[PDB]
């Protein structure tokens, strides 16, 4: 169960990897919640938009999974991304320069192993102060 | 054990909402590593620097545990930071307004429960997003 469960987050780690959101998707449950850093829902359709976005601005990107806990019905991962800034991001257009942020990504997951809520937290504070 | 583990979080967080940086310093083996925002080392010095400007400078602070989450020799924590921001804090003057914030605490224990590795992920855009 916690096996399983962190064996497929880092499918989903995988996906990203080869920058393939539709393959992180595919964990989802159908009534999955994820909440931004106010904990307010955020639809689907805009996490995935999110998501294409950043593949867009970081087509380079690679998730290194620098630790992985699960107990019970939960896995959370401490993770570093590092790229190269090629595309308009959050509204900065490109630089070309090499980046890298960290962020947490919890997720929580169904007797039958799909995400039904989501959340992260992420320090983008080297990304801006770079950008 | 993970249980025990968890519990000394716990306490970590206790002493945090009492404002007794010391509490949580306690739980820190002598040969304690903290890694800054890069990865790289901070000093045990430093990083009690840090904590003791955080109690003066958001002197009511309420920690909330969103999640916790144990595994061998490791515990994640999400935890909510709620506050007032009545002091300066890392050459940010006070606002004097209520902040929030949500934050990773990742701690590493020896088999005797001592905290040997720490690392922290912190979204402080709150602080200075204007
Ligand atoms: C309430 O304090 C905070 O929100 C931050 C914070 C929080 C904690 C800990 C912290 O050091 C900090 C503090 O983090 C240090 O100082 C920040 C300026 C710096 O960016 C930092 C996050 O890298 C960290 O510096 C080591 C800041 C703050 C506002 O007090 C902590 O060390 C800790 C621990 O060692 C064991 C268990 C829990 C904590 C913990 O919750």
């Amino acid at each position: 169960s916690t096996t399983a469960n962190k064996e497929r987050c880092l499918e989903m780690v995988a996906a990203w990897n080869r920058w393939d959101v539709s393959g992180v998707v595919a964990h989802w449950a159908p009534d999955v919640v994820h909440y931004d850093d106010e904990d307010k829902p955020v639809s689907a359709e805009e996490v995935v938009r999110r998501m294409n976005s950043a593949v867009e601005a970081f087509p380079d990107l690679r998730l290194d999974v620098r630790s992985i806990v699960g107990e019970g019905d939960r896995v959370m991962l401490r993770i570093t991304c590092s790229a190269t800034h090629q595309g308009v991001f959050m509204g900065i257009a490109p630089t070309g320069r090499k980046v890298r942020w960290t962020y947490l990504e919890e997720l929580r997951f169904s007797e039958a192993g799909k995400v039904v809520e989501h959340w992260d937290v992420f320090n983008f504070s080297p990304l801006f102060r770079d950008l």
